[PDB]
């Protein structure tokens, strides 16, 4: 089972957070793709992330800073980044895998997820941590 590298992009003002949905799901989560063959995981981050959304975390990622989680048999390591700007035209790299792509209020999901019509996936489970790091970041 190939681990998973994604990133929690937030913006500048560290108020809002970047998912996507794909197009075969309705469920929102961090922008993220699998090991291809003997990379690293920051070089998979950073070119995983650019086919979902078409940036590029070259200067914003470190290696240091990230969250692991093991799900349903895969390791998930997903890369805390902050600093992009809200005003960049996001759009994907590939075709058919992504739908939207959208910033969410961080605080309000924390406040909302639970009980709200919108599907997350792996965030749900790393919302302490995430939340930790922003405070931390401040
Ligand atoms: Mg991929």
């Amino acid at each position: 089972s190939i681990p998973v590298r994604g990133a929690a992009i937030f913006n500048e003002n560290l108020s809002k957070i970047l998912l996507v949905q794909g197009t075969e799901s309705d469920s929102w989560s961090f922008p993220r793709g699998k090991i291809s063959k003997d990379e690293n995981d920051i070089d998979c981050c950073i070119r995983e992330v650019k086919e979902q959304i078409g940036f590029d975390l070259t200067d914003y990622i470190d290696d240091n800073q990230f969250i692991e989680r093991n799900i349903q048999g895969k390791n998930y390591k997903i890369f805390l980044i902050s600093g992009v700007s809200e005003v960049f035209n996001f759009k994907p790299q590939v075709r058919n895998e992504i739908d939207k792509i959208e910033w969410f209020d961080f605080k309000k999901i924390s406040k909302t997820m639970y009980k709200s019509n919108i599907k997350y996936y792996l965030i749900n489970s790393m919302m302490r941590p995430l939340s930790m790091w922003l405070r931390h970041q401040r």
